[PDB]
């Protein structure tokens, strides 16, 4: 029994955090080999953020402008260009800790661990999934931009975000690595919404199955269903349509328990258009949909 | 806005995570300065579990009969000994990647980070609760038995836990690093069932407050409370009772949000009473125990 949701290991990912201030903007950077990676507004003042034309705000800066810190040790920053939102800082040191890494784009649902930092300074790590509106529901006051979310497979890290912005709701928008936006937003202080918030519809079906794994079968019913009568219902509860290739990701998870995924389906149906009642699953009173089918087989197997 | 349970960056514990062998049971072993730090119950074999006599059992076991592996390092056992529940391994080398460090002992209702771990390996890291009972709510298969949990302030890591048994419930039962459990479990395979669940109360009233800073509010009430009623409400729902001390604890979040801290305790009332009605706080449709008044001090200043 047990099943609590996880963050990865963070370590790999504290020896590549660096403090990236340019005039007197700080943010999060993050250092692997010779190059600094951050959100290209530090180069913007609260007041360039209304309107930035950061072509135009980039010619003003010159490489000593960039003031980059590892823990005590100042980097020399031998150059400097933009790519797409991202900001990247030659420095003429490679990170003695830069571990195995790859730079990876992720799709709506999928999970990883945002490492918060503070002016360079790792203060926590938490697991969450990106959105299918591609926000983060994330833990970032003032100071956390620039901190990075990220995967470890074996001694490889995939760095997949970076967060660049608090929008109006409180969310959390931000690039891959490459400086590519998830979803529509901008790096702009400008009125910004996220469109509907829907559920991770193959995610919850992933905790179900970790559920019974864990001995809280409760909600296992008696129906069955089709996809096509699932997605019915899933559309009417904001819930994302489940396709065959959700049932395949499913398939070891449904190999383990030995229940079909569209008997899954139907119990989930159910505690749509029922509720739980006051009942709890994993000692939650609401469905999850912030573990992926291979976070519940990571942690079940 | 955001409030995430959050762990510590595991960073400085991996580098002291080691793997402990004792002729064919392997478990998870803290490598600090030149003694590795693991459950005794690593010389037991299965049949051993059920009455282990743990001094007749250790007699018959020589330094060269534990194997440490940190990484692919093997370490030489020069001398061990048993601290309580805990056998201490003397090796010829200092972890060159020991933090600053303390044992401590904590209190029911604190928290901390646990890195499970896996034959040495770390696999990820989660943030829980002592609970009242002494137990811990984990995710631990076989293997992540000498896993270790632990607080972080500054540079300076207090380990405060390390996981030895599951019980036949499948909730965690652990030790402090010097080997004394927490509650009345042992390290035998027996029946050991723990006592009532209770809620930690000032956790919840902590997790209130920080709903309110990040504009939850719906709960708020117009009624208040005196500590003796609201504790006569408490008992009833399996809530610890509330003392002074708690009230003095909570002192920085009602001087922040301007709330009373028996205003506070009215409000929960009407929550255990009524419950939520299907609404939610900070995305929860239950009250979230797990922060402490300084987690979400630490979170929300
Ligand atoms: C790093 C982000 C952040 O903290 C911002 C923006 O969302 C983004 C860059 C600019 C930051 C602000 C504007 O809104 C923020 O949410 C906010 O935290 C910052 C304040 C505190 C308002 C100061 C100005 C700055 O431009
Ligand atoms: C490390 C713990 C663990 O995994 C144990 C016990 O709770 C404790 C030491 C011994 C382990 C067992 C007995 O119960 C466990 O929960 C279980 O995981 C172990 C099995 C798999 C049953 C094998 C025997 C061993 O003694």
């Amino acid at each position: 029994s047990g099943f609590r949701k996880m963050a990865f290991p963070s370590g790999k990912v504290e020896g590549c955090m660096v403090q990236v201030t340019c005039g007197t903007t700080t943010l999060n950077g993050l250092w692997l080999d010779d190059v600094v990676y951050c959100p290209r507004h530090v180069i913007c003042t609260s007041e360039d953020m209304f309107n930035p034309n950061y072509e135009d705000l980039l010619i003003r800066k010159s490489n000593h402008n960039f003031l980059v810190q590892a823990g005590n040790v100042q980097l020399r920053v031998i150059g400097h260009s933009m790519q797409n939102c991202v900001l990247k800082l030659k420095v003429d040191t490679a990170n003695p800790k830069t571990p195995l890494y790859k730079f990876v784009r992720i799709q709506p649902g999928q999970t990883f661990s945002v490492l918060a930092c503070y002016n360079g300074s790792p203060s926590g790590v938490y697991q969450c999934a990106m959105r299918p509106n591609f926000t983060i529901k994330g833990s970032f006051l003032n100071g956390s931009c620039g901190s990075v979310g990220f995967n470890i497979d074996y001694d490889c890290v995939s760095f997949c975000y970076m967060h660049h912005m608090v929008l109006p709701t409180g969310v959390h928008a931000g690039t891959d690595l490459e400086g590519n936006f998830y979803g529509p937003f901008v790096d702009r202080q400008t009125a910004q919404a996220a469109g509907t918030d829907t559920t991770i519809t193959v995610n919850v079906l992933a905790w179900l199955y970790a559920a019974v794994i864990n001995g809280d079968r409760w909600f296992l019913n008696r129906f069955t269903t089709t996809l096509n009568d699932f997605n019915l219902v899933a559309m009417k509860y904001n819930y994302e349509p489940l396709t065959q290739d959700h049932v395949d990701i499913l398939g070891p998870l449904s190999a383990q328990t030995g229940i079909a995924v569209l008997d899954m389906c139907a119990s989930l149906k159910e505690l749509l258009q029922n509720g739980m009642n006051g009942r709890t699953i994993l000692g939650s009173a609401l469905l999850e949909d912030e573990f992926t089918p291979f976070d519940v087989v990571r942690q079940c197997s």
